């Protein structure tokens, strides 16, 4: 059985944050409605949380739960093209299927940051985690945005 927990969760029910989409990976804006716990034994103390959260733009998808791993406060701060560098994980803006296009935000860790007189050169590891897209060219090299670690 789940129980309802209102201690460990980071996030509060009625919250907002990004949750990360179990489909296709990418971080949409999300209310939190429920936070849960498994059942504790008979005979052990209470002492991971799972999210249950309704997508902002995509109601019809009902409420879904969510690994904490796939939760976390909106992203609000941009890093700037001159502060990237090779090895920081960010969320950034990329479309798997259409690449010079606009798409979804994901997690990524820079894989390459050169500017010359030509181009300003961002590639990324993507869509972090399993099977992630590794060295794609990352167009919207002026909307990376820092991850929330509270
Ligand atoms: O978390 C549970 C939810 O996960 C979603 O991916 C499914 O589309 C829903 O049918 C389901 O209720
Ligand atoms: C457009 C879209 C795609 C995948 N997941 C969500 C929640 C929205
Ligand atoms: C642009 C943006 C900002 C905050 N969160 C998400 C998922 C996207």
């Amino acid at each position: 059985d789940m129980w309802d927990e209102t201690e460990l969760g980071l996030y509060k029910v009625n919250e907002y944050v990004d949750a990360r989409d179990t489909n296709m990976g990418a971080w949409f804006e999300a209310q939190v409605v429920r936070v849960t716990r498994k059942a504790p034994s008979r005979d052990e103390p209470c002492s991971d949380v799972i999210y249950h959260v309704k997508y902002d733009d995509y109601p019809e998808n009902g409420v879904v739960q969510m690994n904490s791993r796939d939760v976390r406060a909106r992203a609000r701060t941009i890093i700037k093209w001159q502060d990237l560098e090779v090895g920081q994980v960010v969320m950034l803006n990329y479309n798997p299927d259409n690449p010079k296009e606009r798409g979804f935000w994901y997690d990524a860790e820079i894989s390459r940051k050169r500017e010359t007189r030509t181009a300003r050169e961002l590639y990324a590891n993507v869509v972090l985690g399993d099977d992630s897209l590794n060295d794609c060219r990352i167009i919207f090299v002026d909307e990376v945005f820092k991850i929330e670690r509270p």
